[PDB]
This record gives structure tokens, C-alpha cells and sequence, in this order.
């Protein structure tokens, strides 16, 4: 039972080993995680946007993604196609308005 | 009482014990607080996004709760149903809100 | 120059001293914030929706 604190260009979080890794398909699934590892002070950096990635973690937490309706689509296409998630399983009605 | 420095899958938040106590029909209120403590970091992981738990601290705050108009329903009712949160206590205006 | 980390339930901010006491007729600017400090922890915490 262990938690590791990663951080994204700012603010941390704390997720757990089977949350984040429960997606092999997906880079936050693999190991090109330890890429973004830093040992030299126990946190592992993305360098990102801290709102999507929160997201992200909602999605990986319950199976299922939303899109923010203040974040755009064009700031939104870029995190989604850097962090290589999927965009056919963002909820069902956040898939239509995201869509739309 | 203690301001219990507890974190919501990121950003930590801290209050009084007897202000989360209000409601000891909660989640929070009950001895599931105890079950979410952790001696070895001294803090209340909920595997939660801060976003809701920011709403939640408001309802223990006082008597009413509100609903953003932006975030997706389908996570706000999650979050009420892991919290064991009633969903007829949200505001009034916001009660409405939602309900539409 | 000194500024000054205050909290509000939770994430925490960095005010100056002329800055936030710079309107007196508000409690902000008034010295009921040394009430709200806490002197135990070097900070001030006001418990409200950050």
C-alpha cells in the first residue's frame, strides 16, 4: 500500500500505483512515466497544464472522462494528444457537448 | 479544535473538528473519518478531486451547498453518493439548477 | 520589506503588509486578522471558501 506525489508544472498530486498504471495502452500507463521521474526529489514531473491533468485523473479514478467546458477544445486537443489519451471514451453526454 | 491538514487527490485543505462533526450522519461526520486517517502522514485521503471537495467543505461550513453551472452532473453526483451526501440539501437556486 | 503567508482553508497565499492593510475600514484592513492569526504556525488562517 503505497501512494507516490507527482506534480505538473505546479501543483501536486497523489495517486496510486493501480489507478495510474491500471492503462498500460495510454504513456501514463507504461513506464515512460519513470522518464518523467524525478529520484533526486521523489516527485515526478510532467510539466503541464494543471487543470486537464486533473481531468485526466478524474477519468483514470472512475473509468470515465469529462471535458471542461472553460478549457476549450484547442487547448484541450493539445494535452489530450500529448498526454495520448483517447478521445472516444470522454463521457457520454461531455462526448456530445465536447463534439459539438 | 485541530486544523487537520488533509489532501483531496492533490491540494490539501484543513477545519475544525467539530465544524466536519455537524453532520455525524456524513461520511465525514461518522467514524469513516477514522477509517480515512492516516497516522503515518496525518492526513484524510478521499481519493477525491478537490474541485467537489471545495463544495463539500462549504456545505460543512454551514447549512447550504451550491452547485457550479460549468462541471458535468454525472461527477457531482458521484461525489455525493461516496461522500453519502443527500442530494436534496444542495441550495435552493442551485437545488433548481441542477434539477434542470 | 516583509510579506506575510496567510491560509484560508486550505491553499495558502502571499500578501504585503501595505497591501492588505491598506483599506482599515474593512475587516482585512483592520487588526481583527491578529485574530485570525496563528502565531503557533506563522500563519493566518481565516477558514473560508479559497
Amino acid at each position: 500500500d503505497a501512494l507516490i506525489v507527482l506534480n505538473v508544472s505546479g501543483t501536486r498530486f497523489q495517486t496510486w500505483q493501480d489507478t495510474l498504471e491500471r492503462y498500460p495502452d495510454t504513456l501514463l500507463g507504461s513506464s515512460e512515466r519513470d522518464f518523467f521521474y524525478h529520484p533526486e526529489t521523489q516527485q515526478y514531473f510532467f510539466d503541464r497544464d494543471p487543470d486537464i491533468f486533473r481531468h485526466i485523473l478524474n477519468f483514470y479514478r472512475t473509468g470515465k472522462l469529462h471535458y471542461p467546458r472553460h478549457e476549450c477544445i484547442s487547448a484541450y486537443d493539445e494535452e489530450l494528444a500529448f498526454f495520448g489519451l483517447i478521445p472516444e471514451i470522454i463521457g457520454d453526454c461531455c462526448y456530445e457537448e465536447y463534439k459539438d
